[PDB]
């Protein structure tokens, strides 16, 4: 066969509902380090004087007013990527109608009846148009809902703009797509850079550019250049590029590039080539589409040839074969996938689960390994008890005040310890410390040393550096300790005593953060990580972050649903083990991050499968573990809401984040929970399994029934002297079946189907079609024999009695058989269809019965049915239902339902 | 007027759906200390030899098999009170059919149309029967649902019985109502005594008979009497009476009395007289019923007299007046109340809120003060951190092992500290302690000393008494302390040091429990509370009980709903204040239990209104505070799940308990939550407000519309020369209106209505009826003028056109006006009725329109309507809806909706 390139009958869904958005962190590799005239633009913009910067982008310090912002947006486009913009509704309608089969059905309708029989080609074209409108309405509604959902959780930026008719400025939180060039924004800790920026002003601004320049340490970004030569746009200290995060400090900057013109946007990724590699969902949809095309190409030519030879009307035989084939079209797939999944995605939104792209639902129900941190998900993130003590265990007010200085004057992201220390200090002492101490510098947090320092001063003679961090890291750089009010050298005896005391505290679930301080002579230069030396250890703060009340039932439900929860944490091994024990998780033997640095990929992939808790992990370790956990066909989900969780979120088969996360965590995620809870995640997983099961059932039943109709036509058309059913009748039958099937997205799903992670095999559809097609053909042939002999529709002159006689059987059975094949159990007593499906089935059956008796029947070439036919019809339908119910068991035994 | 005794037209609901159960704790007062032949029976039963006890009750040691238990149940009745047995369905159908208006209607129908006009009386009787059937079906379904709900949470008993064909025994948990006399049960801690019992065997069995004998201290019940003279059935140490709890120990006893024959059941309460005093809900229902009777008695005689004088047919005028009056019958109140409340009670069951009696819903939505303990509701009942140390602060293994002995060998109710100590001790040391030590005696917990002791022994030479309890109570009875391994006298310096250290610990939210041990020479006699003297203080255990993750949002929602949460706790004020601060509650200034002992009732009632946290409370203090919190018309709810919370649950306006509570706590409660959570309680309160609002709306709309119809008849009957509508048509109109109103229980309620605690005024119904009745009468008179002149129904010969002309207007407006006078807002845009109500309204309107055109119209004396009438009908309906919508505002301003 092959000839896959020749087949262009498949219409792919737009690559925003499916497939992930490009995240600007596609490694440090670049296409010849960007092209000229783009690097030159950045290099000129970096050192351009601030005075003439205002004229270049038509910007004023006040900001931008409305008419100006629409003018800038029109001139420079919108702050998006080429693939994130929706096509106009008329283009969507046209691309739905120009389907290579909707066209032929209209042309063959024109050709067959053009000479001397009009109103028959027109009605066929009208049926084609009605089917096209139904498909287009379903897809348009579902894409509108999906696009609304994706825009519900979108990274925002704080801009000046101009609010109030008066013309006053403000600070609006607007979606990052609305940023036009020459716009003024302000940046704080945790905000991702929304576009290429020119730093107007900034204090202690550190940005994590690891995505672009590949360096983990945050880089200071100044208002004016303080480095001698630039020679490179990516390292100029006065421009911030899109896709990088702000670690600490504050800034106010100007947007210079936007959308495609952004560094990452053009020639450093995204714009280069396209989405060459499709994900699992797109591959499965393509496989199903190719299977349907193969079925049609095998069957329809034979149906054409048989009737052409038998009846000598090729222009009508071809139309008849195409009309029976259109039931097996691939164009159902865009309508089924979009309508069924977007129904789930909306329903998940009422469960505090926002789905950014539709295909993620497949992973969300298929996930069997869930990697997450212990803080916030297992623990409460609010610490109830805290003790600030010195090395001797006595409570110390100096430790609390030293920690308060660091917590108050740090500009990084807020922490639970920071919140506790700011709340744990009384108002009077806090006011005295604030008035008596002023900030001079800040050395932010990085994982190489795992500390955080703040340099303050009470005068202009000496400065005090106060750094707080995990106990060892602090003890590594401490040379003296403050014991009993005296500064005494920190010998090894005190080292081992402190270590064992803090290990005893850790085994109780208490996290310990040590605090160190130093006095230095006043200096003008910036402080650097080398200044964290010969410190004086003031003491440590031991605090308890208790586990959530709902963590244990959520973990039990997750395990009952087939999901293996794995804890990836950068905290201590003892605290993590205690937390795991308290919530009911089995920590087993713990694996620290230092252990896996010397392991091979095979060794680590084999170890991670039997290891539940990983401790002392750097973000690189988390990403590597998540990557190697997909080794044996597992679908891995990573849940994280941190600055450095973007690679881990992007590397997992599904990334889950929280509405309160940092900007880069929400950008890289596929699912956004409105509250950080494992129970919400479990219920969402259970509900997404239902959505995927409903989608599969939709495709499965439609394809099987339509294959049965095509087989019925193929086997019995040769013996008849006329078409078993007029193609107009077949088009009406398919349209009325689709109207009924509209309510399948709202069906009920057995708890048996969604009890374990779902595995989707597109080749199973062919087996289901082959098994459940001829069952319909048996009763179709029985109906043919009924109308031939019992009702004497033996000649073409009385063909209309035959054809209509099949029509009501064709539509009613195909509509009824849904309630038999939708479940593996016995219907109407064990598993029952949802009320919308019941109502739609009843309505479509009534319409199909009443159509031959309606005034339209003459126009549709349908003849009224004698009353002696209805008992036969009921017998046929009941026999078909009973036979399929009795035969379902064999399919269950040999292959299985799920 | 008065003559309230004469009015027996009111049919009260059965006193199980409304009103509380007896709760065998009705003080210590008795009716002459019970009657003779009951006290004598108990006295003879107590001292009767165990050998001959088996023949008396036809009981075997192995238990009772089936046929024997049904025989005993038939002979002795069922273990219930006379007010808890439902009446048979046929008796319920008779009482629903024999009400004076269903009898007078039938009798007048026979009288008026018996002579020469049969099939007119029969159809009227058939309409009466159909109305009775509808009412009976609604009430029967709703009482069945309510009785099923009350049986879901019922105190159970553990019985031997017989299981399976073999004849082997087990231990079944059967509802206490199934207990027949001469049944063998076993009792553990926390089990209430289900019937009068004879103790067969007992291991350290203590029962709290504070309800019966009035003494707070638990007393020891033995297998054989160990006291010289009994002289009193209530103080014999070998019988346990119903309504008392088991504090500690284990036992196996025999049931000797059951149901009424129980000491409490007969002549000691719940038997003499009856429920003389009705509660608030019953009083309100009676007031509404009396208002409806007053309306009918004022109006219907005038309607009879006018038509009797005008048309000279008294036997028909009386029937017509009664037919218009029956719309205002109080017999709908049993159907309205039972059907609307039960639908709520069922809906609460899916929200983990079981309602034991329907009227409690009224209180549940009317609650504005909620009194709870801090443990379990505000805090988790599991403790995350525990430190067992000595007085010097060093960790001590002896303290942990001493606490483990007490926790393991105590037979009382389990505690969070007991669970932690049993889990906090390693397996090896635990098994070593279990093998090395054996239990001898136990001194249970009581609030006078607030300690609990266990006497064990490692040999037959000396015994060790290990008591554990709150710090002061332990320190009161301690004379020595184990310091640095030496037993040193406990001087005042150590007392102050320990007090300040433990006060520092309690300000952190850490509860401190001290442990004391003593060595005594071996002795045969039982140990007594006195034996707790000159103890040796081993140390204390400080543990953290963390607040729940969901307590703060639940408290904020409760405050937003208008409920004032007050904390009644027996713990320290420092720990309670810290817990309140953690969850966001404002403790204010705390009031300890010792402060309120000297206060007067007025002083304590005034103080409790502005006090949020009450600490160091005995159960008597809790009951007194809850009683005095209802002083200014507040509705008080008490939530508790303890042994001593029965008086406080019974004294509150509503009592809430948990499914895992003790037996007496579930018996005294009105609401049972399936999980102990404040969020569940808040959502249940919100949804119960909806149920009560729906019930009030039901009554209000029905009464107002039917009053409007009666007024329309009263004003315009004199001018017409015939009845404005035949009474058959009026009965059909009322029946079809009731069919529509069936779906009101499922209506939607605006969030504005249920945003504050509900206050129900039965006199408001009269104002609503007076305001909204004549609005219907205006358009009824307009319809009369229409049919008189526009349609020329001027004579009796053409009366049928007139009457039917009103009929469709009468039914359709009455059915439509629901969607206008159900909300204070504008309908269909700002507030919408529920889909069941929409469907029922449409169906009833369709039936009313189609009835005059149906073949039944001739049988019902209805004439088909000309098509020129329908535009006038739409005009009348639209004008009525618009006028009532515009006029609703005046009722809102002058009186108000809620
Ligand atoms: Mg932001
Ligand atoms: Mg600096
Ligand atoms: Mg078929
Ligand atoms: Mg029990
Ligand atoms: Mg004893
Ligand atoms: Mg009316």
């Amino acid at each position: 066969m092959f000839k896959e390139i020749f087949t262009r009958l498949i219409r792919h869904l737009p690559s925003r509902l499916v497939h992930r958005d490009p995240l600007p962190g596609a490694q440090q590799t670049v296409n010849t380090v960007v092209p000229p005239s783009l690097s030159a633009h950045c290099l000129k913009m970096a050192v351009m004087p601030e005075e003439e910067l205002w004229k270049t982008f038509d910007t004023h310090p006040e900001g931008l007013n409305q008419a100006e912002v629409e003018s800038a947006r029109e001139q420079h486009g919108e702050n998006k990527l080429p693939a994130q913009q929706p096509s106009p509704w008329w283009v969507h309608l046209w691309v739905c109608y120009r389907n290579p089969f909707n066209i032929l059905l209209t042309i063959l309708g024109a050709i067959s009846y053009a000479t001397e029989d009009l109103f028959a080609a027109g009605v066929i074209a009208l049926m084609v148009a009605i089917s096209t409108l139904l498909n287009f309405i379903q897809e348009a509604r579902s894409t509108k809902a999906a696009d609304a959902l994706k825009a519900m959780v979108s990274n925002t930026a704080t801009v000046l703009r101009v609010i109030n008719d008066k013309g006053e400025n403000g600070w609006l939180e607007i979606p990052i797509d609305q940023l036009v060039p020459g716009d003024i924004i302000k940046l704080a800790a945790g905000d991702m850079i929304p576009a290429d920026l020119r730093i107007l002003q900034a204090r202690d601004l550190f940005v994590a550019q690891a995505s672009l320049t590949g360096e983990s340490l945050p880089v200071e970004k100044a208002a004016t250049t303080r480095q001698p030569e630039h020679s490179n746009p990516l390292e100029c200290d006065t421009l911030c590029f899109m896709g990088t995060t702000v670690v600490s400090g504050t800034a106010q900057a100007m947007v210079i590039a936007t959308g495609a013109n952004t560094w990452f946007g053009q020639l450093a990724g995204r714009v280069s080539e396209q989405e060459s590699e499709p994900n699992a969902f797109q591959q499965g949809i393509s496989r199903v589409s190719m299977l349907l095309i193969r079925f049609m190409l095998v069957m329809a030519p034979v149906v054409l040839l048989i009737n052409g030879y038998t009846k000598g009307d090729w222009w009508e035989a071809a139309l008849f074969a195409l009309s029976v084939a259109v039931g097996l079209t691939p164009e159902m797939l865009p309508m089924i996938v979009t309508s069924t999944l977007a129904r789930g995605a909306v329903k998940l939104s009422k469960q505090k689960v926002i789905v950014k792209h539709l295909d993620a639902i497949q992973n969300f129900g298929a996930m069997d390994i869930l990697c997450t941190d212990k803080t916030g998900t297992l623990t409460q993130d609010k610490i109830v008890l805290e003790n600030h003590t010195d090395i001797s265990g006595k409570t110390s007010e100096r430790v609390l005040h030293s920690a308060w200085l660091n917590s108050h004057y740090q500009t990084g992201l807020k922490n639970l310890l920071d919140t506790a220390v700011l709340e744990g200090t009384d108002e009077e002492s806090a006011r005295s410390l604030a008035s008596r101490w002023q900030k001079i510098d800040e050395i932010p947090f990085d994982f190489e040393r795992r500390r955080m320092s703040v340099v303050v001063a009470e005068n202009t003679e000496h400065h005090q550096l106060v750094c707080k961090g995990a106990l060892q890291e602090i003890l590594n750089v401490c040379s003296q300790v403050r014991h009993n009010g005296e500064i005494v050298p920190l010998d090894d005896i005190m080292l081992r005593k402190i270590k064992r005391v803090t290990d005893t505290l850790n085994r109780q679930g208490l996290r310990v953060v040590a605090v160190a301080t130093k006095y230095l002579p006043a200096r003008e230069g910036d402080y650097q990580r080398a200044d964290e030396s010969d410190l004086i250890l003031e003491g440590y703060i031991a605090f308890l972050d208790p586990p959530k009340e709902t963590t244990a039932p959520a973990l039990k439900a997750l395990k009952a649903s087939g999901i293996t929860v794995k804890i990836l944490t950068g905290d201590s091994e003892l605290v993590a083990a205690k937390v795991c024990h308290e919530v009911g998780l089995d920590a087993g033997e713990v694996v620290i991050g230092s252990d896996i640095e010397t392991l091979s990929d095979d060794e680590l992939a084999n170890l991670a499968q039997r290891t539940t808790l990983f401790a002392r992990l750097t973000p690189m370790h988390k990403e590597r573990i998540v990557t190697l956990l997909k080794r044996e066909g597992h679908v891995v989900g990573f849940m994280g809401d941190g600055i450095n969780d973007a690679p881990a979120l992007r590397a997992a088969d599904i990334g889950i984040s929280v509405d309160g996360a940092v900007d880069i965590a929400r950008e890289a995620a596929d699912i956004i929970l409105l509250e950080k809870s494992l129970m919400v995640l479990e219920e969402g997983v259970i509900e997404g399994r239902r959505t995927f099961a409903n989608m599969l059932k939709y495709i499965k039943m439609t394809a099987s029934s339509n294959f049965g109709n095509v087989f019925s036509v193929l086997v019995a058309s040769a013996f008849l002297p006329f078409l078993p059913m007029l193609p107009l009748h077949l088009l009406i039958q398919n349209l009325l079946y689709d109207v009924s099937q509209v309510a399948i997205p709202f069906d009920n799903v057995d708890d048996e189907q969604i009890q374990k992670p779902q595995r989707w095999n597109p080749a199973d559809l062919g087996r289901f079609m082959i098994f459940f097609g001829p069952i319909s053909s048996i009763f179709d042939i029985l109906t043919f024999c009924l109308m031939w002999w019992v009702f004497h529709a033996n000649t073409p002159e009385t063909q209309t009695l035959f054809q209509s006689g099949w029509f009501v059987v064709g539509l009613l059975s195909q509509t009824l058989i849904v309630h038999m094949i939708r479940t593996r159990r016995v219907p109407f007593i064990q598993s029952c269809a949802s009320w919308p499906l019941m109502i739609m089935t009843v309505i479509v059956m009534i319409v199909g019965i009443a159509l031959p008796f309606s005034p339209l029947a003459s126009y549709l070439q349908l003849q009224a049915l004698p009353l002696s036919y209805f008992p036969w019809l009921v017998a046929i339908l009941a026999g078909y239902m009973t036979l399929t119910q009795l035969v379902k068991g064999f399919y269950s035994r040999r292959y299985g339902w799920q």
